[PDB]
């Protein structure tokens, strides 16, 4: 029983539009950050990559389905360009072209009968907002309001499963370096907290617009997707695990804990620890932004499951580091890993699955057990359709989660493996390979075939088990 999944349990893969679709400026879509840092930063990308033809899913998505009915995916998570459907970031223009694209692919994944999870987004932010500021402009969560009205106009007959954002917890970096992740502003410790704010009233504007003007007549389901790393005490001491604790509230909880407790607001720690903080370092203001009581209660309880992004652990201890400012340092832990846990292709990434476990037990004790659904998981190589790695990281990540359902009790409603296809992995370009499916980038046609964690994952997906020869 504890290697079959639950008869409702919905399994499939995931991708994202930049990392896939290519067509960058083809048929109206505007420019996004993305556009921007590999056309103008090329330095900052490994081989100078640019998404501007991936793996070309906005000409290929045919095929993309193809490969998602021979896998027997029941679901398949992908993300809508921003900037495709509103070239100009606000809601004056609706892009046809990216309108039909988008009906397109969900209507072949239906006909295939495949169901549609859509992420609205996914990292892809229009220049014309980012010019205004981007995520630290509190004026984007209005917008994305109005993003978020026309994909439910236009898809929402069709589709019944949405996240808003992605993975905040890593775009907002994207304001705490001037190299790195899009859009490559240096505001550590200031600007990346104000992009957590508007994202988090963004997500709550847009399932209070969902709850008004879409719910009654379309019946799906609104979540945001969360990437957390577990944060495994270096020693079993009370200030280690202190400092582990700490990791979860300014990591996962710096989004969840607004949302998915029924208290709402920050965490505690991250309010009392930057407030101290930013007093020490002589500001008259605290860096982290405030809620309002009123505020507090329109963001609490915008959910109806939480998507989950796993991939790895770290060791945790007692102490600060970091420099000042700079969310890290505010953390007060001290972050590292494991000589001994085997390595990726990715310098972040090991392979940690009882770290999974660990995680996802400590999600249904902080927020009472919500339905979670993990949106992505998977492993990095340099290529290979041998790839032993990936399917032992599958089949091991896949028992540490099918024990917690089982086990423990954790309500796990869903699993898409990232990603569908090997893509263009954002700063690393084409260098690391996520795809259970290869794409050569040197031909045209960007054909997809299987690696060995294809067939493995069919074979789970088919039969609804781990296999008896990948059991303990
Ligand atoms: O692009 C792969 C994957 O990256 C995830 O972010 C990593 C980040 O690169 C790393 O520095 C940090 O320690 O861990 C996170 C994951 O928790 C990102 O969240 C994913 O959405 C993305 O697909
Ligand atoms: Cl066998
Ligand atoms: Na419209």
């Amino acid at each position: 029983t504890v290697y079959t999944f639950p008869d409702e349990f919905k399994l499939g893969a995931a991708t994202a539009s930049y990392q896939i679709e290519g067509a960058w400026d083809e048929n109206g879509k505007g420019p996004n950050i993305w556009d921007t840092l590999t056309h103008e930063h090329p330095d900052y990308v490994v081989d100078g990559a640019t998404g501007d033809i991936a793996d070309d899913s906005y000409h290929l998505y045919k095929e993309d389905v193809k490969i998602l009915k021979e896998l027997g995916a029941q679901v398949y998570r992908f993300s809508i360009s921003w900037a495709r459907v509103l070239p100009e970031g606000h809601d004056n223009i609706v892009n046809q072209d990216g309108i039909d694209y988008y009906n397109n692919l969900i209507n072949e994944l239906l006909a295939n009968g495949i169901e549609p999870m859509v992420t609205m987004y996914h990292w892809d932010l229009p220049q014309a907002l980012q010019d205004l500021g981007g995520w630290p402009n509190l004026v984007l969560a209005k917008y994305s309001e109005n993003y978020a009205r026309v994909l439910f106009k236009n898809f929402g007959d069709r589709v019944k499963l949405w996240l808003t954002f992605n993975s905040p917890l890593t775009f907002m970096d994207g304001y705490a370096s001037e190299i790195g992740m899009a859009p490559s502003i240096n505001t550590p410790g200031i600007g990346d907290y104000l992009a957590a704010h508007t994202v988090i009233h963004a997500h709550a504007r847009i399932y209070h617009l969902y709850d008004q003007e879409f719910r009654a007549e379309q019946g799906g389901k609104v979540g945001i997707s969360l990437n957390i790393n577990w944060c495994e005490p270096a020693t079993n001491s009370a200030e280690d695990r202190a400092s582990c604790e700490n990791y979860q509230q300014f990591n996962l909880g710096l989004y969840a804990h607004p949302i998915f407790t029924e208290e709402g607001d920050y965490p505690a720690v991250l309010k009392d620890r930057v407030s101290r903080n930013s007093a020490d370092e002589g500001y008259t203001d605290s860096r982290l932004p405030q809620f309002t009581a009123e505020e507090v209660e329109y963001i609490r309880g915008t959910h109806d499951f939480l998507g989950i992004n796993f991939y790895t652990a770290l060791l945790g201890k007692s102490g600060v580091e970091g420099y000042e400012p700079s969310r890290y340092r505010d953390s007060g832990v001290i972050l590292t890993q494991d000589a001994a846990w085997p390595i990726s292709a990715s310098s972040w990434l090991k392979v940690v699955p009882w770290g999974f476990r660990k995680e996802l037990n400590w999600i249904k004790n902080e927020y009472n057990n919500p339905p979670v659904f993990i949106t992505e998981n998977g492993f990095s190589d340099y290529g290979g359709l041998n790839d032993t790695g990936r399917v032992h990281y599958y089949t091991e990540h896949l028992k540490e989660m099918l024990k917690a359902i089982h086990e423990d009790g954790v309500n796990v409603i869903g699993y898409t493996a990232w990603s569908l296809m090997d893509n263009f992995e954002w700063l690393r370009g084409y260098s690391e390979k996520f795809g259970i499916y290869a794409v050569d980038f040197e031909d045209p046609a960007r054909p997809r075939i299987p690696k060995e964690s294809a067939k493995v994952l069919a074979e789970i997906m088919n039969t609804r088990k781990i296999p008896e020869r990948f059991r303990d």
